[PDB]
């Protein structure tokens, strides 16, 4: 077992990283830092090709890659790691442990643009913002903003824009998610900057707008990647800033994030902490632990177990099939292998069909994979047929974490095995509680059977200029498939307390088996409601719905809308009427 001690030595502690983790030999490793502040450049780091999940695959400059360690341990010991331009933090690939505690990870520029917005006109179509200076980066060359211009790097236009609120820096009442890509952008001064182009819905004067950048390079790694490992935790890691998510997981076993968390620095002029998901597992197993964590100011979910939805392209003998990822940014991704369970869907029935076990693997392409089964394949196997991994999908657990003023769903639950979620505080833009079996567009899958959600706090839900509700079952499945088939199943919603301003409350929709009880809403907030008459509850297409000793506050609202299919099984005891 080895041990590498480092101290704040140079400038740019990338080049001491690089060297010593390229001479290490055994297969346990730790390494520890003396308290201080750590700043590492991409310049002299290593390059490889990564296949990063949800994100672009591509050459990327790596800090910290540790591959292939029995077990391997950071101890930051409360140091404070500062990045660089395009960089990925950390990578951890093929480890039967891992550990990293005591640590905080930041950006010395943040690629993102935030202005305030000064006035906004409609009939001309131009708004005048001026641009925080903070640690943020950017000028004008060819009448155009050009940001972050970080080592020769710039994104061609601000891209995905959002408006947040100035003083308690979330998404304004009613925000939505604007575009922009101006080509005309002029100085007047005052630190002032006149951008002209006609937006669908503009921001509100006085707001701050967010900007991530191009849609097509901004993700271009996680602060911290986990790949093929088992056994990992992750103590009291605070994550300031990402070119992407805070904390990926793919095809991992047994993880633990434990006092972390994903946020604003304090005292600081920032408005985004990462620019995607705070945490994500595509297609881990084992047990998923979040506990005494904190994310919020993140440009996506605060948390996404899932799995992935592969479409059978062609069958090549009577034991295998040649499947293809759905969404772009899912090619590259390690599907199966050996020993895997599958399910296998045929259309159009939605449901989990057979099971069968993998014998081999034969990796086409990034797109396209074939797959050897140790048992025949399904007689009625068919292009657009779906496959889903059984084996790798884990039991998830989050509770006494808080998830807060940022621009997503709060919690995105997709698997079908045991999961938990108590004792949290929530406020989300959007939904807050999400499942969306997805073989649309995203090809997500993760249609569930046990979940339960108790004894949470939600103040401030569903606030987005869209429609959304604290609680929204709401899968998305392609046309190819049935649309009014049973996907989702036992979900409990107990004890909760909801602070409400009219939004919805439970939007359910191809729920089997949904128990909504003991829970307590309180029409509370002063906030004007931004979709009229939308009831507490909805259910279409569902079975087994259970209302039972419930209780509403405040200013009267429309109660309940059912379909006449859902309304047949449903248990309603009157206690909100
Ligand atoms: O199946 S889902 O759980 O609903 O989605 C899986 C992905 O979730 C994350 O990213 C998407 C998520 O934030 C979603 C929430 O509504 O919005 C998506 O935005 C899409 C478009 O991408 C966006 O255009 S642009 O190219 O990003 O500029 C815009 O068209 O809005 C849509 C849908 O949003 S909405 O209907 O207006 O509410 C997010 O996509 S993404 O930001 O481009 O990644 C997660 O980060 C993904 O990896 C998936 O897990
Ligand atoms: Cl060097
Ligand atoms: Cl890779
Ligand atoms: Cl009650
Ligand atoms: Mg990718």
């Amino acid at each position: 077992k080895e041990v590498l001690t480092f101290e704040p030595v140079a400038q740019d502690m990338t080049p001491i990283i690089r060297s010593a983790l390229k001479n290490v030999k055994d297969k346990d490793l730790k390494i520890v830092f003396k308290k201080g502040t750590y700043k590492f450049l991409p310049e002299y780091a290593s390059s490889e090709y990564r296949r990063i999940t949800n994100h672009g695959n591509g050459l990327k400059k790596i800090a910290f890659s540790l591959d292939g360690f029995d077990s391997v341990e950071i101890e930051g010991a409360g140091s404070e790691f500062v990045f660089h331009g395009q960089i990925a933090p950390f990578e951890f690939y093929n480890n039967k442990s891992v550990k990293v505690s005591n640590i905080t990870i930041d950006w010395d520029i943040p690629f993102t643009f935030v202005a305030e917005v000064l006035s906004v006109n409609e009939k001309l179509g131009y708004r005048d913002v001026r641009p925080v200076k903070g640690d943020h980066q950017w000028d004008l060359k060819g009448g155009k903003i050009r940001f972050p211009n970080v080592d020769g790097f710039s994104y061609n236009y601000l891209g995905s824009t959002l408006a947040w609120d100035k003083n308690e820096k979330r998404v304004v009442h009613g925000g939505i998610d604007s575009k922009s890509k101006s080509d005309d952008v002029e100085d007047l001064g005052n630190g002032v900057l006149r951008i002209h182009e006609r937006l669908k819905d503009y921001p509100p004067v006085g707001s701050l707008t967010s900007s991530k950048g191009d849609r097509e390079t901004h993700r271009y790694a996680p602060a911290f990647q986990v790949k093929n490992s088992k056994n990992i935790v992750f103590d009291n890691v605070v994550i300031h800033h990402a070119l992407g998510m805070g904390f990926l997981f793919e095809k991992s076993e047994d993880i633990q994030i434990l006092n972390s968390g994903v946020y604003l620095r304090d005292g600081s002029e920032r408005l985004i902490s990462t620019t995607a998901d705070a945490t994500h597992f595509a297609n881990c197993k084992g047990d998923i632990l979040i506990e005494n964590s904190r994310f919020e100011n993140m440009l996506n979910d605060g948390a996404n177990v899932h799995g992935t939805y592969t479409i059978v392209d062609k069958i090549i003998d009577s034991h295998t099939v040649m499947v293809k990822f759905g969404h772009f940014e899912q090619t590259g991704f390690e599907f199966t292998g050996q020993d895997d369970e599958i399910w296998f869907i045929h259309q159009p029935n939605t449901k989990r069909e057979s099971v069968n076990t993998v014998e081999s693997v034969n990796v086409i392409n990034e797109a396209y994979t074939q797959i050897k089964f140790k048992n025949r394949l399904p007689k009625q196997l068919a292009k657009g047929d779906l496959l889903e991994n059984k084996t790798w999908n884990p039991t998830f657990t989050m509770r006494k974490t808080i998830i807060k003023n940022h621009r997503a769903r709060n919690v995105v639950l997709k698997t079908p095995l045991k999961t938990v979620i108590e004792e949290n505080f929530f406020s989300s833009m959007m939904s807050s509680i999400l499942f969306r079996g997805e073989t649309f567009f995203w090809y997500e899958s993760g249609a569930v059977e046990d979940v339960l959600i108790r004894n949470n706090t939600f103040d401030y839900v569903a606030y987005a200029g869209k429609p959304h509700a604290v609680l929204n079952i709401t899968p998305r499945l392609s046309k190819s498939f049935n649309q009014d088939e049973i996907y989702d199943r036992n979900i409990r919603f107990e004890n909760n307390t909801i602070n409400s301003f009219g939004n919805r409350i439970v939007w359910a929709d191809r729920v089997g088996g949904l128990t909504v009880s003991g829970n307590t809403i309180n029409r509370n907030i002063n906030q004007p409601v931004l979709h009229p008459d939308s009831p507490l509850f909805e259910f279409v297409n569902s079975e087994n719905i259970e209302l039972k000793n419930n209780t509403y506050n405040g200013k009267v609202q429309r109660v309940l809308i059912v379909d006449d299919s859902s309304k047949g099984t449903l248990i309603d005891d009157g206690s909100i009427k």
